[PDB]
């Protein structure tokens, strides 16, 4: 079989008051984490550096998503919406009464819905 590796981007907190909203920080990327996980070549991680994600499946500050631009997302998924134009989110795209939103597993946090200012980034196949 074969193992993969995959740059690690960096971000920030978009707004002040905004820790689910994220942006890229500018820079190329200086860590490259491995996996079995197969994915494309625009494939690359993320840390999670808050706790939207944070259940009582759960990703805490400190683990690493495996985001792939190039796989289709569907309600069930979990994914990367861009929202704004600029900002972006990592958040559970479900489907609420027939209603697409993207879902925060931290009950604590509200859910968003995606639909004009919302795009679907990438699909989260893998964490470490
Ligand atoms: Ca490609
Ligand atoms: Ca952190
Ligand atoms: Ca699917
Ligand atoms: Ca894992």
């Amino acid at each position: 079989s074969h193992m993969y590796e995959y740059p690690v981007f960096s971000h920030v907190q978009a707004g002040m008051f905004s820790p689910e909203l994220r942006t890229f920080t500018k820079g190329d990327a200086e860590r490259w984490v491995s996996t079995t996980k197969k994915a494309s070549d625009s494939a690359f991680w993320l840390e999670v550096e808050g706790n939207s994600m944070t259940t009582p499946t759960s990703f805490p500050d400190g683990m690493l998503i495996l985001v792939d631009p190039e796989q289709a997302v569907e309600p069930g998924d979990f994914c990367i919406a861009r929202l704004g134009g600029d900002e972006f989110t990592f958040k559970k795209l479900i489907r609420d009464s027939g209603q697409v939103f993207l879902q925060p597993l931290n009950p604590q946090y509200p859910m968003i819905p995606c639909n004009e200012s919302c795009s679907v980034v990438g699909k989260v196949i893998a964490s470490q």
